[PDB]
């Protein structure tokens, strides 16, 4: 009821990657129950970025996940109080990006605030050389833990030339609404497909779209 | 032709975890194209093990994955010569288990040889204290790299008390057949459900079952 069939969002982001400071803002809309959303993003300070915009892509929205098979929706249930996440992303060539995010509801509009810190991206790597070409689809495994919700995923960033650079995600999701009012799920999975739809002016403007669907493992069980 | 609708398997394993040496053997059967299999495992030396048998479970069979949607089957394609894999498993509480495996084929029987080295499992952790209760379903992401196939997964080990201990898998699979005769796959995923069906004598006998399916991401694409 606080989350309708069509919702809007605004986001602010600040951070540093390899000592380069930056800020972005975005505005967007999506269909939270169909698991689809679009954001239009502007780099408002520090642009154009000296690194691939792709490494920020996954920091720009778990309210827009289509929960199928009757799975309890941890995020849509956190409102009106909303929720937070904290994440560490570790690239296999040494880059490390940590992000913290707060999600709120204000005037029927979702509001995101994100802080980012990236270090040790190799100066001759594809991130710093801007030889990346977006993310492959990926699956996140989610499991209840210490009141919150933990997520784990491995993602592959496409490269110029056809190879991939791998990174690992460890995330912690926390509700701001009293646990008493939270029906926790069990272990389940979310498939994502995050796609760059448009970029302009050396990635100082980026339009991104995402579809996400929560599901169980549908393999038969003998137990 | 070489891989039939119904196949048997035999396995030998030797290794050391936290300085404790052991050997196991198993006999099994499954349906390679349906992606199902069962193994009956014996610890024949160093048993009962002073650690959870669960950490060995994933080292006991990629020929038995149901490949859908025309996805080229790296493993089934590798025969008669077969394939090897080498894996590093890193637990979030410090345990590291590395494993090397050779798969061959003889008399229509798959033959597995595994060597294991486990170190730094915390003496008071759930592995060494045997407070584990089996593995949740998991997804492995696979992609071609430098003439072989890479796999990445995060897995959740269930614990007495209801929580989980997470570990990350990095695996390299290599065909023992000349590349000339192998069609490589693009990025794709395999979902696994590995279940303990029986144990006897403090896990010195263990019956395990697995079902595994290869897939792409079914999510619609905007691009």
């Amino acid at each position: 009821e606080l989350i309708t069939e069509n919702m809007h969002m605004k986001l602010y982001m600040e951070g540093t990657v390899n000592n380069h400071h930056f800020k972005c803002t975005s505005e967007g809309e999506g269909k939270p129950y169909e698991g689809t959303q679009t954001q239009r993003i502007k780099v408002v300070e520090g642009g154009p970025l000296p690194f691939a915009f792709d490494i920020l892509a996954t920091s720009f929205s778990h309210t827009f996940i289509n929960h199928t098979q009757g799975i309890p929706d941890f995020w849509k249930q956190s409102f009106p109080e909303g929720f937070t996440w904290e994440r560490v992303t570790t690239y296999e060539d040494g880059g490390v990006l940590t992000a913290t995010q707060d999600t709120s509801l204000q005037d029927g509009c979702l509001i995101y605030n994100v802080k980012i810190r990236g270090v040790n991206f190799p100066s001759n790597g594809p991130v710093m050389q801007k030889k990346t070409l977006g993310w492959e689809a990926h699956t996140e495994m989610l499991y209840p833990a210490d009141g919150g919700l933990e997520g784990r995923a491995d993602l592959a960033l496409k490269l110029v030339g056809g190879g991939h650079l791998i990174c690992n995600f460890k995330t912690t999701y926390r509700s701001k609404k009293p646990a008493k009012n939270l029906k926790m799920p069990g272990v389940y999975y979310v498939d994502y497909r995050l796609e760059r739809i448009k970029e302009a002016d050396k990635e100082t403007y980026v339009e991104q779209h995402e579809v996400a669907v929560a599901r169980y493992c549908d393999l038969p069980s003998k137990l």
